[PDB]
């Protein structure tokens, strides 16, 4: 699993999370800031090599725009995302 | 704790999950037989007398009909309801 591939699973996570902690009702998950640490902690438990927390705040802000903008409806997107996201909740708590 | 009370708890959760899984986009969440056996499992690990899986139906059934007439707007109920149920949904999973 190359570098790039690493911080972009752990983006995605993390920018997922974020979306539906902000746009669909998942008050249950942390803030921001302990989001990325979950998705840091992802990333140690399959031993990859220390991924800088700042990069991953950057690349997940951007991966958060991109879910932001699309235009698919907005309960397709959550629907979507609380399926696709449940395997990374469970670890963050 | 009471048999009504025991009752009235595993109902609640029961019917928090389904209205969360149906109008909340929970979509990572079971269907509504596989909820109703959570919820009974619960009980099984406190200990509790065994509760019938039809009554427990019947109840959740009724509190579920109460989360949807109850008039506060959506949004406000899926974010209740997705932080009071968070510990019932991981012991689901």
């Amino acid at each position: 699993v190359s570098g790039q591939a690493q911080l972009e699973q752990l983006a995605s996570v993390a920018a997922g999370a974020r979306y539906l902690k902000n746009k669909c009702n998942r008050s249950d998950l942390p803030a921001d800031e302990a989001i990325n640490r979950a998705a840091i902690n992802v990333g140690k438990k399959r031993g990859w090599a220390n991924i800088d927390a700042n990069l991953l705040s950057q690349r997940s802000a951007q991966l958060y725009q991109q879910l932001q903008q699309d235009s698919t409806p907005e309960a397709t997107k959550c629907s979507q995302f609380n399926r696709q996201l449940a395997p990374f909740i469970d670890s963050l708590r």
